[PDB]
């Protein structure tokens, strides 16, 4: 399957292959995302959850967040892909994490102005979201060369229940851009895996980036292809293009560039050297 990459790379036809996928992509209504009232709940006019797959906040007021549940049946893995929270939607965001029983949050964009800072910078400075009634405290953070992992405590003030959330932040990935190498990213991925944040025991991990489509789509596409190869009887059968289009049924626009598409291949290619 490496060869297929070799065929596109040598052809230098990557832009075309990305366009094929785009044409072949799903389309579904986005009636709620487009509601006049939800206008400021979306970071981008051009990026919206399909109505069928959108996550619903369970609190009475309004049930809308710009998030999509991606369900991959064969791989038995689920992802929530969402836009980087707006200053108004932080409360909503944390509510979705509580309600969906998520143990992990994967962030693939730098704060630089792509996304609000929705988590506590200091332990001493915990956050309260009065709209959704959630208190968030930063327990601990470990900073590394390529990424940061933080341990947070999200407490539902209503129920006085507590949950430990692990925050995984890839800090070296530029917007609309690709990391210099797949291994740094793959290492990031296994760290996320190792933590169990992707276990079926827990709710679907929340993955986000600025738009919640390109960087995030790469992370999810990569993990799934690699999962499939492990699970499957013949690993050679796994087709990235097939996998990407299945995900795009759940959320529009996953993987935004030809450059991202090439990277997913490289990452998946390098990733399965490891698994194998």
């Amino acid at each position: 399957m490496e060869k297929e990459f070799e065929q596109i790379d040598k052809s230098g036809s990557w832009a075309a292959i990305y366009q094929d996928i785009r044409h072949e992509a799903s389309d579904f209504p986005c009636r709620v995302a487009k509601l006049p009232k939800n206008k400021n709940r979306n970071r981008y006019r051009d990026v919206s959850p399909f109505d069928h797959s959108r996550i619903k906040l369970h609190q009475e007021d309004n049930d809308y967040i710009n998030a999509s549940l991606i369900k991959m049946e064969e791989a038995q893995r689920s992802y929530i892909l969402t836009q980087g929270p707006l200053p108004n939607t932080c409360g909503h965001f944390w509510e979705m994490v509580w309600e969906q029983k998520s143990r992990g949050v994967v962030m693939l964009n730098r704060v630089m102005l792509k996304c609000a800072q929705y988590w506590p910078q200091k332990e001493e400075k915990e956050m309260i979201f009065e709209d959704t009634n959630l208190k968030l405290t930063l327990i601990s953070e470990d900073i590394k060369s390529y990424y940061t992992v933080r341990q947070l405590e999200l407490e539902n003030l209503t129920t006085q229940e507590t949950r430990e959330i692990l925050h995984f932040h890839y800090t070296t990935w530029p917007d609309f851009g690709v990391p210099e190498s797949p291994a740094s990213f793959l290492n990031f991925l296994f760290k996320v895996r190792e933590s169990g944040s992707l276990s079926p025991e827990h709710g679907p991990v929340v993955v986000h980036s600025s738009a919640g489509i390109g960087r995030s789509g790469t992370f999810c596409l990569a993990d799934t292809c690699l999962l499939l190869m492990d699970k499957r009887k013949d690993p050679s059968s796994v087709d990235i293009k097939k996998v990407l289009l299945e995900m795009r049924k759940f959320r529009m626009g996953l993987i935004q560039t030809a450059d991202q598409l090439r990277f997913s291949y490289l990452a998946v290619i390098e990733g399965a050297k490891f698994i194998m």
